[PDB]
């Protein structure tokens, strides 16, 4: 078959129920996601080649970074709740990878306040309970599939992108073969 499982993918042995459709993980410690996000905009393009009907999601994760992780995900979980994901991903990446400005909550606090959302907002967002349990789904969405390594991507919680099963000779030729994969998957 021209796609194989294995090659472009793998299967979970242990499927999950009422996944999201597209569930992406990702780090802004993850150097691999960096480049996903800005130099290769994986999301956009599967977005683009998606159906229409099928939601998207995208998750932090814990397991990198330490504190400083956790923290990610909660402001992941702020940037969630008040739409702000597409102002926030770019300076949250390049403050902790490259200009490494990021290194503790206020820092990544003043991320949201040069982006224009405001201190009291913010900070209401931080510590609503509506960001607590944006936290947990974050969380139980990671743990119900595996996960140890990002970036990740799952399609109807039962087939996982091989993205080393790819070639990376031509990234825009990466790109394609990734979101074309993902509207396979999508359709399987």
């Amino acid at each position: 078959a021209q796609y194989e499982d294995g090659k472009q993918y793998t299967t979970l042995e242990k499927p999950v129920a009422g996944a999201p459709q597209v569930l992406e993980f990702f780090s802004f410690f993850c150097p691999h996601c960096y480049q996903f996000e800005e130099v290769l905009h994986i999301s956009d393009n599967v977005k683009k080649k998606l159906p229409e009907g099928v939601k998207m999601t995208k998750y932090h994760v814990n397991f990198m970074g330490g504190d400083l992780g956790k923290d990610l995900t909660q402001a992941w979980a702020v940037a969630m709740a008040l739409g702000v994901e597409d102002k926030v991903t770019v300076p949250l990446f390049e403050g902790v990878q490259k200009t490494q400005t990021i290194r503790s909550a206020s820092d990544i606090r003043d991320v949201f306040i040069n982006a224009g959302i405001k201190g009291e907002e913010y900070d209401a967002a931080w510590n609503s309970f509506v960001v607590k349990s944006l936290v947990a789904q974050q969380e139980k969405a990671a743990a119900d599939v595996q996960l140890r390594g990002v970036p990740a991507m799952f399609v109807n919680g039962k087939y996982q992108l091989n993205p080393q099963g790819m070639d990376t000779s031509n990234m825009d030729v990466f790109v394609q073969q990734y979101a074309d994969t993902v509207k396979y998957l999508s359709e399987k």
